[PDB]
């Protein structure tokens, strides 16, 4: 009766089955099979070889991705891939024509491209080149150069640059074509008053002199990239002439200051949404655009602007939610905070202001998922008032009181955390069951809801899991001030209550972050309650997302403050459970929950015996604009230069001396930049404080490296044994 | 004798060592620091005299950090606002106060950032160098006279060096070189346009936003070097023309073949100047004696006065060919080079003549010529004895090299057996400085009769607050090995009994040429590990090491890395084989090359060692600077050494790492063993997952000196050296 072991966790030894498919039309999507792509008939189950291994096994190159046509005349192999940022990377491409049956060496896409996309539909081709775009009518025909003033670290043209990349539109991506690819339309982001982050890269040993990387990276009060957008018609271009965009420019009510482009999104043929959010954001607008075709222009009819704005905060929960337009583009349906700060979904009209909420409740709706004619699909946390929950839901259009749940029945035993995808059309959808058992796939059909099949239910991994010790997990809250607060405990097995166990407290507490959900995971935190008995808990406090604005927007403009005491209060009502060693407790965390670490071991509370921080943040002047900002406004004396000063950890380095800290971080941290750690060990040696240290060589944030990862792991092990005894 | 040396009687500096600090300004006075005012004595008889009361400057609205009287004494050099550059360069600002007029000058002053300033050797001339530009002031409120114009940051470097040269070099920020009297100004101008930049991150106060990035023309291990160039200006021309003539001087044809060095500027007489230029290949050096020619205004450098100095069993010198001492005529001069059985005696050149004659010979070697005079030449060795370790002052006569009378070895043989001294002007009087194995001793003398004039220091006060204190021993003894005698020494705590198992620290360094085995008196870390923890603090002189011949010198020459590295281990098995060493408790850290050797040994696979630090080291000879690595491996070209400089990286060795505990620390700003080496040691490590302690000091250099990073490092080093000890 083995145990789940540290070699279980870095080995991949215990892996879930996926059942990662891609829709094609209203009813077939694609499969993977190891060795080649299957076409399958959600109606019947029935498949057949779409492409075989032995096409492109005479490559010469090892294939990364692949890329079907819209209408499956062509398809795109990627290859060379070199990844950059969280989402950006760098490829090359080649394009093999379905009905040649053979490659297309004419008019090749160029290498180190950055950005590659089809058409919605036919086999138009838009890609970036050294940042700059062009449009491919014909994959074998010459391409039809879009823009022109493609500059590297300065001009991006479809491509974000790196805030906008990691902040707003969570892509590399910048393009955005219209429903039947008649129009391309991109924004153009323009870095350059940024200020560059510079760190150095070691690289390969072979490497003589070390090479420093420049980023274009906004930190907070910094200059902000400017951003335009642009519209441009794909039907006309000229092989002689060049490309004629037209200009769509934000809202007078944005032009005043610093700005953002937060959502694109294409309401019918001729019409384009847009929404725009100022630097401070708190006030955001929509613009609806259409098209003129006497003018060959875009108008905005000031009459059709939707203003989304906050007193309590931030608009949005990380941006402004996207719209969901109607057949005829004239309503839209999306997801805002209602009055009392529970975020829901109104129904919009193009052309008045005010919008009439189709839910309610003290929950929220996580996503707007799919849009007919008669129904509106949606995720959201109502099912037992459960925030850590997920379950999908049809409400009818026609008759608002008519709202049915797809998932909360089907297991409620094994399934209460669902995602959805969709069919072409939504006559399909494909369940993605993720806890608290082990994932469960299935495949349903929207006229009836019934279920098809069952694509994955992980029987295989079933079966393993029985032969080990495995952990429990014991979703929970707590009452702080009158008040639902919800958190987790990894058990390690055959737990006994009478018993007493070292307490690890595993943080985040981001804002709008959630560490208490019912989702099934096999991570450190398993290996530490099935060998070593520890349990592992986390707590979801004011910061927290999904439970309103009023304990979302609890931590407007003063970060480090609720979201950290409000784990230390959770930790104190753990010592006293009886379960709970209170000599042994300790805390660890990565990226924000680094920083909430690091505050929680400087804040003097003496409850914690030891704690671990990697890539935490330091100082909120060090992180990029668009997240701090955000959350803190500028760093201003006359506005919150206050908080800024007041929550850095190197203002807490004489608190340290009553705990041991083990502080990590990458080199190559382009996100959580290695200065804040730098400045944290420079305080902690001012002060005199003792405390443990490591580096790691060109890693990111994410550490993920095959021979980091396993390390880091292994030393945060010891690190948290050698605290327990 | 209760309390014992502690770690914070260490970090803190309880126990200071008395210094005796002086500046001889003639032949019988010199300047003395009493308390922030600066005295003057007399060597013949004690008496002293007030010259700057220690409030003459109190009220300058600025902390000085130097003062800098002008030979004539009729000026004073008030540096302030000091910011540590390099090992020997730095910034700061100047003032010259006149002690005529009990004033300052506050016209034409010292430009700010200014990068070196120095008085002219008699007189009140001043040349300093700006903006990489060279300036002379006759008169110090009169405006200054531009020498140069081709200054330029980071590429041209007129009047002072770049990097390389400043630390393998010239050991000197400084590339000026005024002649005897005054007259003529000769600089070296360094060009490194073509010279890779090393860039690094430095963070800075924490209210800076965005890091800083340091680039510093750094050349490494076959990379391009700076090259040479030099000059000299007649500084009695500048009243008279409005832009003077600098003459340069070319090296000789057997330098321009390929690339070279200057290694050496000595004046001769007020119109010859001896320049010693260094091929890439540091195993063929050039001496250049050049006169001034009165009636062509030009400097010419006969081939006859020409002097080869060679090596054939490794590089030339010690760290660089040694200097000249001339005559006062000029015409012959006294130097220390390789004799035909490889010790480093004192050869008498003439100026034409190529064959020179040894004055002092023997199985020991001349540390440095201190004095010369028409009777007598002072110099220092390690004769005494045979103790290589050993530093005493020798007077050998010049008309019979038989008379050689040693003029320290019996002054305190128990309690002083290192010397150092500083003669006065024409060697008149001289202080003796004592340096071990007791407490520092100093000592006037007059050379007529070596008397002893008086005791200027001898330490007493801290003498009596030691003898409550249990302070360990020192054992300086040697071992065997292959039938050549290998000295070490042992930090033994108090009340050492051979009876009992007690843990070993191996201390490393074994840098070429160096030596850890000596009779110094030191008050370090190693004092309170041996007092306080009971841990014996070895080190080891093995082949490599200098002061005892080429044939143990040049044992390592195009083979660093290997027989450095063994010695150590052996020398660990030979400690163990003592009897009174635990074998199951043994360590070995190192600082700079001890790092590297550190390193390398624990990554050996010996099983000797259970646990080891490494503070800034060196990973692979690739990363570390041309004239240092070259001097030793060569050039790393598959026709060369190439194999050599692969074979010996520490990352080729991270599997071993899997046996023993391992700390890495190192500065994120050392601009000399650069953070990237330690960044692949690490990185080498996590490649084959072998667990070890980290450390990284921020915006702290190759010393980590600043004072809270300082009692940080030693405190984090001795948790894990009493972890690993198992020392409760
Ligand atoms: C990216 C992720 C988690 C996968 O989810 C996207 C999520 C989202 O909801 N919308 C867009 C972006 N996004 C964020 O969380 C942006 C933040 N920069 C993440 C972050 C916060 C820190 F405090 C920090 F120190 C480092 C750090 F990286
Ligand atoms: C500077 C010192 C000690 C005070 O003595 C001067 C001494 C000398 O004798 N002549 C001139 C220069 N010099 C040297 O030792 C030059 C070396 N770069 C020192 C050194 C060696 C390494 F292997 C290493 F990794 C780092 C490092 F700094």
């Amino acid at each position: 009766r083995k145990t789940y072991t540290l070699t279980d966790y870095l080995k991949n030894t215990y892996r879930l089955k996926l059942y990662s498919l891609r829709w094609i039309s209203d009813h077939e999507y694609l499969y993977k099979q190891e060795n080649n792509i299957l076409v399958f008939n959600a109606e019947y189950g029935n498949s057949s070889v779409f492409l075989e291994n032995s096409t492109f096994d005479e490559f010469g190159h090892s294939i990364n991705d692949y890329s079907i046509s819209p209408d499956g005349q062509f398809i795109l192999l990627e290859y060379n891939y070199v990844k950059q940022w969280r989402h950006s990377y760098t490829a090359s491409y080649d394009i093999y024509d379905l009905n040649k049956r053979q490659l297309i060496t004419e008019e090749r896409i160029p290498n180190n491209t950055q950005w590659v996309t089809w058409s919605p539909v036919g086999h138009k081709l838009a890609y970036v080149w050294n940042n700059d775009i062009y449009v491919k009518i014909e994959p074998n025909l010459p391409s039809y150069r879009i823009t022109w003033t493609g500059k590297e670290d300065i001009i991006y043209n479809g491509i974000t640059d790196w805030v906008y990349e990691e902040e707003v539109f969570s892509a590399y991506s910048a393009l955005w074509w219209s429903p039947n690819g008649t129009f391309l339309a991109y924004a153009q982001f323009n870095d350059t008053e940024v200020p560059l982050i510079e760190y150095s890269f070691y690289s390969d040993e072979s490497l003589q002199y070390p090479k420093t990387v420049r980023v274009p990276y906004p930190k907070a009060g910094a200059v902000n990239p400017t951003v335009k957008f642009f519209v441009v018609n794909t039907d006309s271009l000229s092989s002689v002439t060049n490309a004629t965009s037209i200009q769509i420019t934000a809202p007078a009510s944005m032009l005043i200051g610093d700005h953002y482009l937060c959502d694109v999104t294409w309401a019918t043929q001729e019409r384009i949404s847009l929404q725009w959010l100022r630097r401070i954001q708190n006030y955001s607008v929509m613009d609806i655009c259409d098209y003129d075709e006497s003018s060959g222009r875009w108008n905005c009819l000031v009459a059709r602007q939707h203003i989304e704005m906050s007193t309590t905060g931030w608009v949005g929960r990380f941006r402004p939610s996207e719209p969901h337009f109607t057949l005829d583009g004239n309503s839209f349906y999306k997801i805002i905070s209602n009055e009392e700060g529970y975020r829901h979904i109104c129904y919009f009209q193009i052309d008045k202001k005010d919008c009439t909420f189709i839910t309610k409740g003290t929950w929220e709706v996580i996503g707007i998922e799919a849009l007919t004619s008669d129904y509106l699909y949606y995720i959201s946390n109502e099912y037992k008032g459960m925030p850590g929950g997920r379950n999908l839901y049809k409400i009818q259009l026609s008759d608002y009181t008519k709202v049915t749940c797809l998932s909360c029945e089907l297991n409620p035993e094994r399934c209460q955390y669902y995602s959805v995808s969709f069919s072409k059309e939504a006559k399909y959808y494909q369940l993605r069951c993720s806890g608290p058992g082990l994932p469960l796939y299935t495949l349903h059909s929207s006229v009836n809801d019934k279920g098809l099949r069952v694509l994955e239910d992980n029987s295989a991994l079933d079966k393993m899991l029985q032969n080990v010790q495995m952990p429990s997990k014991k979703l929970d809250f707590i009452i702080l001030n009158e008040t639902k607060f919800w958190y987790q405990m990894i058990l390690p097995p055959h737990f006994d209550k009478s018993k007493k166990y070292p307490l690890l407290l595993d943080v985040y507490a981001g804002p709008c972050s959630q560490k208490a959900d019912t989702v099934f995971r096999l991570n450190w935190a398993t290996y530490l309650a099935s060998t070593e008995n520890i349990i592992v808990a986390s707590f979801d406090g004011r910061g927290s997302g999904y439970q309103g604005d009023k304990i979302m927007h609890a931590i407007n403009r003063r970060l480090g403050t609720f979201e950290v005491e409000d784990q230390i209060e959770a930790a104190r009502q753990f010592s006293k459970m009886g379960f709970v060693d209170n000599k042994r407790i300790a805390i660890w965390g990565w990226s924000y929950g680094g920083y909430v670490t690091s505050m929680v071991l400087g804040s003097g509370s003496g409850v914690f015996k030891c704690g671990i921080a990697v890539a935490p943040v330091s100082r909120w002047e060090y992180y990029d604009s668009v997240y701090t900002e955000r959350y803190m406004g500028l760093p201003t004396p006359e506005d919150n230069l206050d908080h800024y000063r007041n929550s850095t950890v190197m203002s807490r380095a004489e608190n340290f001396k009553q705990v041991e800290y083990l502080l990590i971080h990458g080199t190559a941290d382009d996100n959580v930049h290695f200065q804040q750690s730098a400045q944290i060990s420079k305080a902690l040696v001012d002060v005199g404080v003792d405390f443990q240290a490591m580096w790691y060589t060109d890693e990111d944030h994410g550490i993920a490296s095959s021979t980091a990862h396993q390390h880091i792991y292994t030393h945060m092990s010891h690190f948290i044994k050698q605290c327990f005894s």
